[PDB]
């Protein structure tokens, strides 16, 4: 079937893009942590 | 000095770009889920 | 066994709801980064 | 307000987005696990 071949291509795209979302979310959490280090460095300022 | 705040500004602009990428990529995922149900609907039609 | 199509239909509806939730939370995140940009602007008006 | 109180707003915002950011990450992993069952559905559908 050609619908079954299309479903396989789509399922494979969704996993690739979904891992990319997951990678990018992970990077965002580390950038939120850097903001906590930036905030912590702001009260140690004075 | 004000290298903390300039760094935070670089981080804030970074998170916007990457959170937009997450958002655009999630949006594409939802459109692929609906194509997936159109495939499911095309499978009962076939 | 046309229960795989019933399973596939159950999964696609599940993924759309959970994916819409991801999309709402990301959208909320962007509003908070801009709130963070307003905080950044208030910090330069303060030190300077 | 006071620079000591802007940091409190930034601190509340930073902790909020991290919690919501963890939630996005939780749902994305759950989504990847469903695409896997979606691939198992396709493979069980081609054997038919």
């Amino acid at each position: 079937d050609e619908i079954e071949k299309q479903m396989d291509r789509v399922v494979k795209e969704m996993r690739r893009q979904l891992e990319m979302i997951d990678k990018l979310t992970t990077r965002e959490i580390e950038q939120v942590e850097l903001l906590k280090r930036i905030h912590d460095k702001l009260v140690v300022q004075s």
